[PDB]
């Protein structure tokens, strides 16, 4: 399973027709891009990639949410994301989304410093 296939993907010819092909062919990627689907909800969930998407987007709106996410990844990713247990992105994006809104694992009021991205501690 080792062959020169870097320049693969004919990317079609934008003929414009393919009324039948584009029907399912396009729909395949369409849904994915449309977001909201078990496909990405699971695959894209554990997948390492798909981070730049939300990273760039969320960044545009909340710059802080970006500069703060690029600071950790510097060591997190460099150390080795949780590609074994579970995607780190979904973890950092899930804990950061409600770092103050709730966080911790008992009650956001007397948890004594809510928890945080465990991966940050290379663990």
């Amino acid at each position: 399973s080792m062959q020169p296939e870097e320049f693969a993907a004919a990317a079609r010819g934008g003929f414009g027709g393919d009324a039948e092909k584009a029907k399912a062919a396009e729909a395949q990627e369409a849904m994915r891009q449309q977001m909201e689907e078990q496909r990405r909800i699971m695959l894209r969930a554990v997948l390492t990639p798909a981070a730049q998407e939300r990273l760039h987007r969320i960044q545009l709106v909340k710059a802080d949410k970006a500069r703060e996410v690029e600071a950790l990844i510097l060591q997190n990713a460099q150390r080795g994301r949780l590609a074994d247990k579970v995607d780190e992105a979904t973890l950092i994006e899930l804990l950061q989304q409600t770092s103050a809104a709730s966080a911790a694992k008992n009650t956001p009021k007397v948890t004594m410093r809510r928890r945080f991205s465990d991966d940050d501690d290379d663990f």
